[PDB]
């Protein structure tokens, strides 16, 4: 509605990062995002992190705190606030991008 | 080389089939179909497998009747081996298509 | 206990190209949501895989349309089987289509 | 010990469409392999994110063209990082792109 905001991030997986984790994020994410009325799109590729978050400020300011300190990557590089006119990712709680290859090492690992 | 054969089959998965099932699949597959000169594309999506498989007869002869026992699918349904001119999946000991959306629930299972 | 599936591979023309692609995918949503059929197309180096299901009538209905489709040929011995339940709900077709064949098509 | 990366989000043009796209990637490919570059391209919904990484000097020339370049604007605080090693070699640029953002940008 009136008040949207996007939050953009790039960040480095744990080195120890398992197909399991990546899982454990994205249904995480997605039974939240839901609750908070978070949309946006998560990209995982050999070890690097790159998410948009939106919706009202206040509840991607919260679940950024989280993401911040989240012990599955480090490196978090933050893009401020940018106010955005409408969702670009309306109705996806979180949506994965992860190719095949990126599973498979993930799992074998 | 001259005595080229594709086969293709479609099966459906075992109804517990899990994403570490899948990766093993694949591991396997890899290896095997390395040392065997198969290439082909292996799909999976909502307990559907779709397989192309190819290579000189025997190997692809061989390499089937175990595919055909693995307790992993049901219902494989054949296509009479087909002479090819060239392979169409050269250096791809066997490809993977899966979505993320299949990934989630093999996982979340 | 009144749907089929079928469920075929074949071989693309060889000069198909990603627009081919697009337009059958854009006419299947359409034709499949207002028939009620759903499932899946996997398209790879020249070689299509579909999963087709509904009614037996419904089915029965696209694979004659389906199968002298000029964008293929060798649509081969097509697998029918009574189903217990939809496989692909909700995709009226879903395309699998990876990024390094969007590109090999795209080269135009 | 002397690899860098440069990670960016841009918004895509407006008008953006999967011919732009396929040739923003087609002549990545063939720059980066000459130029030593390696990394990763996303694209979802009119949002670029990209991670390249080479040495210092090939880094910043393809970032001065990438950022004048017309299929997108916003390139966003471009976040610089010196690394111990390539995360996509092999990768000249590695395209990211969902079956259903192709149909969307395949709709003209
Ligand atoms: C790359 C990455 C992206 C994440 N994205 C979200 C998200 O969009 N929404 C969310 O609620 N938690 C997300 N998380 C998880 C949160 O950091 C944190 O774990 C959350 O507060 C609760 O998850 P937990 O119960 O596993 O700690 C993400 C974590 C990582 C590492
Ligand atoms: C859907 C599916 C596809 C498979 N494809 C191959 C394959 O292409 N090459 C191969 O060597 N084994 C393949 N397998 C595994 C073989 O059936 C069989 O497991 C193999 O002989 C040895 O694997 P195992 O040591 O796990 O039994 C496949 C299995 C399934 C269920
Ligand atoms: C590989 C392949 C798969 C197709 N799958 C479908 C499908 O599931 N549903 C459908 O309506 N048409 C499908 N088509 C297109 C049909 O052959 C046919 O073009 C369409 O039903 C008639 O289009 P029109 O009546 O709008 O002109 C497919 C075509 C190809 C080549
Ligand atoms: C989102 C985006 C990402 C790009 N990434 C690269 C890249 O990694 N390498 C590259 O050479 N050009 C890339 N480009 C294209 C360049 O901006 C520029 O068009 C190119 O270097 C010059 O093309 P030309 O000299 O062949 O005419 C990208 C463009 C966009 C819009």
């Amino acid at each position: 509605g009136s008040d949207l905001v996007s939050c953009s991030y790039r960040s480095l997986a744990a080195p120890d990062l398992t197909l399991r984790d990546l899982l454990d994020i994205v249904e995480t994410s997605q039974a939240h995002n839901a609750r908070a009325q978070l949309t946006g799109a998560l990209f995982y590729s050999q070890g690097v992190f790159f998410q948009w978050l939106e919706g009202r400020p206040a509840a991607v300011a919260e679940v950024m705190t989280h993401i911040q300190r989240d012990r599955r990557h480090s490196n978090v590089e933050i893009l401020a606030e940018e106010p955005i006119a409408k969702r670009r990712f309306a109705g996806w709680h979180m949506q994965l991008s992860c190719s095949e290859a990126d599973m498979r090492s993930l799992g074998l690992a």
